[PDB]
């Protein structure tokens, strides 16, 4: 089957199963971002420090998608359209990424900052990870308007 | 194609590109080096301590060869 990889990140803690066939690939990431990352600092509420495995991951997908190129195929593609889907289902519900930041932003701790990046690497990862956005979601608002259940303008 | 191997030695690390053929046998050695090795120590001036990646290196020269038997083939 499969091996599960701890992404442990002192307080935080966010778990990957990652098919033997690249858990070696996967391990070696982690043997980077261990050392890339600073260290625990209250409860990872740092400048950066992942205050949530939400972000303890968005900073995964934004270093993986750094040692990528989308212009090529690498060992990399795969970890990375598979912590994609991982992310896009544990802490993602079908809705926008800015739904889940602005959700985070509220309940949670805030840094604007954060919030921010996370949106930043997940788009790089997600069309990096050759899965673009051309695929409209069921914006409630906008089939509300195909269905005439609303209307709208645009204001500049 | 292969598996890069850190041997981070306190201030001091070197890498080693190894084909997971052996990667394993590797990392194992590894394991029994982090241990014999001392602690981190004035950045590796200590009596033993490798001062830099050559001598850190060096060191892991003398133990694997420590491990290996020249009358036999081995997997070191």
């Amino acid at each position: 089957s499969t091996r599960p990889l701890t992404l442990s990140h002192g307080s935080l803690e966010h778990v990957l199963l990652v098919p033997t066939a690249s858990f070696f690939i996967a391990s070696q990431l982690q043997e980077q971002f261990n050392k890339i990352l600073p260290e625990p600092t209250e409860g990872f509420a740092a400048d950066d420090e992942p205050t949530t495995p939400a972000e303890l991951v968005g900073k995964f997908l934004g270093y993986v998608s750094s040692l990528v190129e989308p212009s090529k195929v690498g060992q990399f593609d795969q970890v990375l359209n598979l912590c994609l889907t991982e992310f896009e289902n544990c802490y993602l519900e079908g809705n926008d990424i800015h739904a889940l930041a602005a959700k985070l932003l509220q309940e949670n701790d805030t840094t604007l900052v954060k919030t921010k990046e996370l949106i930043k690497n997940y788009i790089t990862a997600r069309i990096m990870a050759k899965r673009p956005f051309d695929k409209k979601s069921n914006s409630a608002l906008f089939r509300a308007v195909g269905e005439g259940n609303a209307q709208l303008v645009a204001i500049f």
